[PDB]
């Protein structure tokens, strides 16, 4: 028995992390009204992105990886000596990359896929991904792993902040007028992700209180767990994911597991420019 794990491109895994533990990754698209096609991999400019959805007068759309996709790195798995794949996925909840990885892996035969629902996004995602891989190497069955990871999931979650009422009006979601009841009054919608699921929690004015509004509340959760790993999961805005980083590694104890991270093309194309998330895992998660 040999089992690999992998994931899609939204769990935005460092590519330090792909390239040490061989993670194959099955990329999303985001494709603008212009024609142009962005798919997601470490080698695109994200910046270069921002000022495209900056320029570009409408939100361009997303779409989960092709089933083709999943196909011939399930195959190359196998060929191979794989003989189970865990794929942990983008949330059901939001994205079709779980259904298309369920359907695919019944289309290649020879190995045993164990599509996984991470109801989540970003590095905290990738966490379920880090945790598999650490399971495996300790010599964890398909499903014990699976057990593990639906386990995990119980004590996992995500806070985000939104500053751009800009493009949550080009979306249709507010009006014209309703983007000037809130940019010139600074106000910060916050979300949070639950059963896989974006929910509204609070709406906060300014970015400040709106990200302490996200340490309180994550702090709150995560003081009655046995291991905690928080996630600063940052937009452009590099300063304010910076002074959330920082301010955590200061107001929590060194058995708390502090991180930073960045989301990409798919997840910006949703949330817009300064974007900022905080999660957490009820695990201590493996991040070398
Ligand atoms: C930084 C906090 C994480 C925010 C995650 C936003 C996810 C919403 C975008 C949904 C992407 C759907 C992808 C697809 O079309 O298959």
């Amino acid at each position: 028995m040999k089992i690999a794990v992998m994931t899609d491109s939204t769990s935005y895994l460092s590519q330090d992390l792909i390239d040490k533990y061989n993670i194959q990754i099955a990329p999303l698209s985001v494709t603008f009204d212009d024609g142009k096609n962005f798919t997601e991999s470490n080698e695109i400019a994200i910046e270069e992105f921002y000022n495209k959805m900056a320029s570009s007068q409408t939100i361009p759309t997303t779409s989960q990886p092709a089933i083709g996709e999943w196909i011939t790195k399930y195959e190359m798995l196998r060929d191979q000596g794989y003989t189970d794949i865990i794929v942990i996925c983008l949330s059901s909840g939001i994205s079709g990359s779980y259904q298309s990885s369920y359907q695919a892996g019944e289309m290649v035969e020879g190995v045993n896929v164990h599509a996984f629902d991470s109801k989540l996004a970003a590095m905290i995602e990738g966490c379920y991904v880090l945790r598999a891989i650490e399971m495996v190497e300790e010599g964890y069955e398909p499903q014990q792993i699976i057990d593990d990871l639906t386990n995990m999931r119980e004590h996992t979650g995500l806070y985000l902040i939104v500053d751009d009422l800009k493009n949550l009006q080009k979306s249709g979601r507010i009006t014209g007028a309703q983007a000037w009841v809130g940019t010139l009054l600074k106000m910060k919608p916050v979300l949070k992700f639950e059963d896989g699921k974006i929910i509204p929690e609070e709406k906060v004015r300014t970015k400040k209180r709106a990200i302490q509004t996200l340490e309180k509340k994550v702090l709150d959760i995560v003081k009655d767990f046995e291991e905690v790993t928080l996630f600063v999961i940052n937009g452009d805005h590099f300063e304010d994911g910076q002074a959330l980083y920082k301010k955590l590694q200061d107001d929590c104890p060194s058995a708390y597991q502090v991180a930073y991270s960045e989301f990409g093309p798919v997840v910006a194309a949703h949330l817009g420019s300064g974007g900022l998330g905080l999660g957490y895992v009820g695990r201590k998660i493996r991040l070398t």
